[PDB]
């Protein structure tokens, strides 16, 4: 495992970021109860307590391409605006824990029914267009509070959308950003942009065409992306025009939404703002 | 890799599929398709008995999921069918990828064989070619086993000209994060293209296009429509044109396995009863 001299950061740092450490003390990892796993890691069931308070159902995971001690300090200065965002969209970090044994550790809020995609992929579960269209609102009102602190995802899917108790939709990160700049590699094509491809640059405007895709999957219920073309003819098939087909039960208006997001130029491409006011619409009017 | 890293139940069960390296000699020296199909070379694998068996043994270098390969390795090893390429066993080492061995079909796959213009099979021996894989599929069918890839390319012949169903196993390959290998979208079933779910259905769309395959002597499918542009084509309603000598019977059982309705589709059970009654109104 990593050893990591946790003494070794800087005092003032230390004491800004009180408030987001956790003390390993204060947290209880499951390491046998595994949640799920996948390209990022595996995350485990956790219990933290707040102000000597009650057990907090969280999920736990680990960070183990943090090595040495100034990549610690890296992350801790970013979970200080992770810990700042406060939106019933979007699932922000209760707090970062340290520990000598091995790599830190990220607490998340537990999210009761899972994952976006494999939600409306399951058998069990039987969703109403309804309903999925009003997933991907939330996704946009999640997404236009991120967009509003200049904040870019990188990685926008149903996979990284999770339901709470409740089935409200909250925009998850898994620090896609944060490996792209380490490593600089395996990025999600089917979700990135023309630009993004290409010169991998990433805005807004690459997450709303992640949203473009986004859409997609929850129309086809979890259906894989560019499903009759290979991953590594995905840049030829978007320079030549040609993008996803219409669904087989989605609106003609939501549709075109989709078409809208996924615009050659960037700046063409519709702000997060305006995809809640039309969504919304779409929301109502729908049967 | 370590052979027995994981969960050592799993060695026990597999004690069948498992083949010492003591008892198999790899002919490196003598390679198969020159090096067209992957690293695959003869073999000679040592029976309990005595005598020897010619083989053909192929290198996996698509592995750290290993668990997944060897759970596969006993679905394939309990497999038996004069029809269909019958699995002999893995051999696992210290060092070095996993080996595939199978036995020596000596005239290759049936896409080359066909389009092989020395060879000059008639209608009905093409006719027979296909009977024989439709029996092998409804073997597989039986025992719920979705071929996926399921074309000419991955039929094989042995020395008395008998078709057998073999299964490369790329078909496990079909990723979310990919850092910068081809789908079958001609041979792919409609719902195949658009959800990449793949069921016995799927498997008698793409015996549509093997049939389709012997009767045009392997000629390429769709060779004036894009690869893009395949998935409208058949929401369109077109298919596959009727080629020069299949007969009118034999089409039909092709457009039925291109029902735009899955469920609608015949079974292999359904489809060998046809091509029977097809393959005995042929003089030969
Ligand atoms: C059981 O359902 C699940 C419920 C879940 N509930 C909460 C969280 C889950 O997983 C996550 C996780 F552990 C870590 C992170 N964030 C980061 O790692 C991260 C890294 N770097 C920078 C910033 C970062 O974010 C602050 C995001 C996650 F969504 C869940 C996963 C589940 O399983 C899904 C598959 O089954
Ligand atoms: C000389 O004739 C030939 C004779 C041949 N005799 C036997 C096998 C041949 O090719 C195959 C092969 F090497 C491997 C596999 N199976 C797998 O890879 C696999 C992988 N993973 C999991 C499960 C798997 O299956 C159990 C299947 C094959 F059919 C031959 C090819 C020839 O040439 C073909 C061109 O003519």
């Amino acid at each position: 495992t990593v050893h990591i001299d946790l003494s070794a950061l800087n005092p003032e740092l230390v004491q800004a970021v009180q408030h987001v450490v956790i003390g390993p003390s204060s947290l209880i990892v499951h390491f046998n109860e595994v949640i799920g796993r996948g390209h990022f890691g595996c995350v485990y069931h956790g219990t933290l307590l707040d102000n000597d308070g009650k057990k907090i159902h969280c999920a736990v995971k680990s960070l183990n391409r943090i090595t040495d001690i100034g990549e610690v300090s890296q992350f801790l200065t970013e979970g200080i605006i992770m810990k700042d965002f406060s939106h019933p969209n979007v699932l922000s970090l209760l707090g970062i824990c340290l520990r000598s044994e091995g790599s830190p550790l990220v607490v998340l809020p537990y999210m009761k029914h899972g994952d976006l995609r494999n939600f409306i992929r399951n058998e069990t579960h039987n969703p109403t267009v309804k309903d999925l269209i009003g997933f991907g609102l939330q996704v946009a009102k999640g997404m236009k509070y991120l967009a509003s602190k200049k904040f870019v995802h990188r990685d926008l899917a149903a996979r990284n959308c999770m339901l709470d108790e409740k089935f409200t939709v909250k925009v998850a990160d898994f620090g896609l950003a944060r490996n792209m700049y380490d490593k600089e590699a395996k990025l999600p094509v089917k979700w990135m942009a023309l630009e993004s491809l290409q010169t991998q640059k990433f805005t807004t405007k690459s997450d709303v065409w992640s949203f473009g895709v986004l859409l997609w999957e929850l129309m086809t219920r979890g259906a894989p992306p560019y499903p009759d073309v290979n991953t590594f003819d995905i840049t030829v098939y978007l320079l030549q025009g040609r993008r996803l087909l219409q669904p087989e039960y989605c609106p003609d208006p939501l549709y075109e939404v989709m078409l809208k997001c996924w615009h050659p130029k960037a700046e063409m491409r519709p702000s997060f703002s305006e995809l809640v006011s039309r969504i919304s619409a779409i929301f109502s009017t729908f049967i």
